[PDB]
C-alpha cells in the first residue's frame, strides 16, 4: 500500500492542451540561443542557461519525461529522466522563465499542481503566483517555457500529460516483520546466535528520492533511469556482545563497546543527508537535502525526529559480572541493534549498513535454563560525548530471557 | 505502533533546572498585574494579557500541565490542560514574553525542543531565535516567563520536566481490516446487504489534536482533559443504490445520486477543517487549522492530498437498464463508498459520518447467479461542478460479481 500521487510513481510528458504535438523539453542551451520558429521579441532569444523548449514530442526521449517528487508541504520537485536536473522558476532580464538546475533545494524548485478537471492542470510556482506555459501562446511553435501571472490575455496555462512511462524501476518494498525472541541455548557449548546469524526484523521502510542519494557507483543521470527511488530499511536484531562458560562463583570483567562510530555517521550523512541523533538509536537528524521529505521518511521508516544538536557516538563500559549460581553456566549477553540499510530499486545494497548498538536494552540466554548472572559494577571507560552518562544501578540480576530497558529506577549518573 | 515523541503522548510540567520548586504556570492576568516576590523593574509588572508565572508546582494542578502537539516541520504547539490555550511568543513594551492564546495557528505558537542532554532541553521560538526562561533569572521567585536571545548576561534557559501525567485518555486505535467481497444472493427475495448492514473495512485511522475539533458538546477546556486526541477513520463499504426483480426483457430507468452533498462537506469543514477534493473520494483539502499536520494525517489515514480548487459534489445520472436474460432475475447494484468517521478517546461518535459514493467503482449481485443486466444509456441529469463529466460507454454488460472501474477505454465525455 504505497501512499503516493500517481505523478510520483511514473514519468510523464507536460504539454499545453492547446498544442497539437508539442511538449516541455529539457535544453542545454546558453543565453543568445535563437528559437527559429518564434516571432521576434523576448520569446525568440534565450536569456538563461538551460531554458525549456516547446518541442515536438518523441516517444521515449528522456528530455520530455518528468517525475514529480512529493514534498511534505504538498509541493513537488520536478526531475527529468535525461540528466536528473529539476525545474526552477527564474527571473532573467525581467522575464519569468522555467529552467533546469541541480536539486538544491530552494523555494523556486517547488511547484504546486492545480487540477482544473480530471485531465487538465496548471503548474504553480511557490511564492511568485506564476503559471508555466508557452511564450506568447505559440503552442505549436519552437519557443521557450515561461512562468507568468494570471491576467486577461495572458497565454492559457492549462496543461496535460501527453504520454506516460509506467515501467520506471520502482522498488518492491519488503514486508514488515516483528522482532522474534532469541532461541533458548541447547547445551554448555552453545554460544547463541552471532551477529551475522541473528534474524533481522523489518520495523520500517521508506522510499528515498535518488536526487540526494550520493550512490558511489551511479551518477545522477543513471540513478534517475535505473533507481529513481532508493529504499531505506529500519531493521532490528539481537546483537551478542559476549558469551562464556562460568564456574560456580566465577567473576569476569568485559569491555562493552556500544553506540555507533563517527565514521559510520559521516558515511550515512554523505550518502543520504541523515544522521542518528544522540537522543536515541531511532532518532533522525535531517540536513538541508532530506528535510523537505522528513515527515514521510519518519512515518514510513517508523523512526522519530531527533531534538539533539549532537550525533550518537560510541561508549566503552567496563562491566564486572559474578556467577552467584552454584552451577557451571553458559551465559550469552545481547544488546538490541538498530540496522539502517540502503538498497537500489534492483535490491542491490549501496554500502555497509549503519548499526547502532543500544546499551539501554539488553537480554540474556543461559544453559542450563532460568539461570541468572549478577552485574556487580559498571564504569564508563570512555565516551565520544557527554549527552548520556547514565549507568546501571548495581547490583543488578540479569535473568535468562528477561529483557531489561533503562529507566529512572534502574540507572544513575556515573559519579554517584 | 504509535509514531509520536513521548512529549506528545503525556502531559508534563516545565521548569528551570535552577528552580528548587517552581514551574511554568498558566495565568488569566491583565497588564498592570503585580508579581509580589519579584525585584522592581520589567519583571514585577505584567505587560500582556495571560502572561505565564514561575509558580510553586502543585501535583495535579492543570495550570502547570502541557502537551506537545507534533507538527510536520518538527516544531510543536504547546497546549495547557486547564483551558486548552497554547503558548505564544509576544513582544509587548519591547519585552519578549510567553503568553497563552487560542490556537490560531501562527508562527509565534511554534516551538522547537533543543536537547542539551538526556534530561535537559531549551524551548526555542525559531523565527525570533529566543529561548523561554524566568525573568532576570529569579528561578525561586513568583515572576513572569520571558523569551530572550542568547547573550553573556542572559538568564540560563536550560529546562526540565518536573512531573508527568501519563494517564491522559489516549484513544485505542482500531485494527486495519480489508474490504470483503459482497456475499452471493441466496434467492429472488434476497435484496443483498443494505448500506446500514454492509461491513466496513478500516483502511486507515489517524489521531487528530483536539485543538481544532469543534465537538458540538465538549468545549475546549473539557476536550483537552477527556479527549486530547480524536480519531479520524477512513472506512470503505459496498453501498447498494438499487435492487429489483426483472422479468425477461424488462426495461427500467433509475436516478443514481452519487458523490457527497454540499451540507456534509460544510459539516466536515466546521468539525475538523478538512474537505474532500473533487479529484477523488480519498483526496483531502486542508484549511489553515489542519494544514500543519497534513502529512501525518495523510500517512496514517491512507488518503492523498487533493490538487483541486473545488470540493467533491453530487451528480445525478439517469440510467436505462435492460434484462436481456431469458429469466426472472433479482439484480442488486452497488457503488464503492468512502466513509469518514470521527470518535472521541472513549470511542463515542462525534456526529454523522461523511460519505462519498464513488460512481467510478461498481459491482452487481444476481439471483440466479452469473446473470448479466445491460446498461443501455447514461445521461447526466445535473452536477454541482464540471470537474468530472465522464459517462460509461454503452451498451455495457454488468455481470454478477465483476467489479468495473472507470478507465479511458470504458468511458467518454457526456456530449459524445
Amino acid at each position: 500500500n504505497l501512499n503516493l500521487p500517481e505523478q510520483s510513481t511514473r514519468f510523464q510528458t507536460i504539454a499545453s492542451i492547446h498544442s497539437n504535438n508539442c511538449s516541455f523539453e529539457i535544453l542545454n542551451n546558453d543565453p543568445g540561443y535563437i528559437y527559429g520558429d518564434s516571432v521576434d521579441g523576448e520569446c525568440r532569444i534565450a536569456v538563461a542557461h538551460r531554458e525549456l523548449g516547446n518541442g515536438l514530442e518523441r516517444t521515449g526521449d528522456d528530455r520530455f519525461l518528468f517525475i514529480f517528487y512529493a514534498l511534505d508541504n504538498n509541493n513537488f520537485i520536478i526531475a527529468n529522466r535525461h540528466d536528473g536536473f529539476v525545474l526552477q522558476f527564474l527571473i532573467a532580464n525581467g522575464q519569468g522563465v522555467i529552467v533546469s538546475r541541480e536539486y538544491q533545494p530552494n523555494i523556486h524548485q517547488e511547484f504546486t499542481i492545480q487540477s482544473i478537471n480530471s485531465d487538465t492542470f496548471r503548474l504553480h510556482s511557490r511564492d511568485t503566483n506564476t503559471f508555466a506555459t508557452v511564450c506568447w501562446a505559440q503552442f505549436n511553435s519552437w519557443t521557450k517555457i515561461v512562468s507568468r501571472v494570471d491576467n486577461p490575455g495572458a497565454p492559457n496555462a492549462n496543461l496535460k500529460h501527453r504520454s506516460l512511462l509506467t515501467d520506471i524501476n520502482m522498488p518492491q518494498l519488503p514486508s514488515l516483520t516483528p522482532l522474534q525472541p532469541l532461541p533458548r541455548l541447547t547445551e554448555l557449548e552453545d554460544g547463541g546466535l552471532s551477529p551475522a546469524q541473528a534474524p533481522r526484523a523489518i520495523i520500517g521502510r521508506t522510499l528515498i528520492p535518488c536526487l540526494f542519494v550520493n550512490d558511489p557507483v551511479l551518477r545522477l543521470e543513471n540513478r534517475i533511469k535505473q533507481s529513481p527511488y532508493y529504499v531505506l530499511e529500519h531493521r532490528q536484531y539481537w546483537h551478542r556482545i559476549w558469551t562464556d562458560i562460568f564456574t560456580a562463583g566465577e567473576r569476569r570483567e568485559y569491555r562493552e563497546v556500544t553506540g555507533i562510530n563517527n565514521n559510520a555517521q559521516n558515511d550515512m550523512n554523505k550518502m543520504i543527508n541523515i544522521t542518528i541523533g544522540a537522543d536515541g538509536p531511532n532518532r533522525l537528524r535531517f540536513g538541508n537535502l532530506s528535510t523537505p521529505f522528513r515527515q514521510q521518511i519518519i512515518d514510513n521508516s517508523n523512526t522519530l525526529g531527533s531534538f539533539a544538536n549532537t550525533n550518537y557516538g560510541t561508549r566503552t563500559d567496563i562491566v564486572n559480572v559474578f556467577n552467584s549460581e552454584f552451577h557451571q553456566v553458559r551465559y550469552a549477553r545481547f544488546v538490541k541493534a538498530y540496522e539502517y540499510r540502503l538498497t537500489r530499486a534492483d535490491g542491490s545494497q549501496v554500502g555497509t549498513p549503519w548499526v547502532v548498538l543500544d546499551r539501554k536494552e539488553m537480554d540474556l540466554r543461559t544453559y542450563p535454563h532460568n539461570m541468572a548472572i549478577t552485574l556487580e559494577n559498571v564504569k564508563i571507560d570512555n565516551a565520544d560525548n557527554s549527552y548520556d552518562l547514565s549507568i546501571w544501578k548495581t547490583p543488578l540480576k540479569l535473568k535468562d530471557g528477561k529483557i531489561i530497558i533503562e529507566n529512572h529506577e534502574n540507572s544513575k549518573p556515573y559519579y554517584n
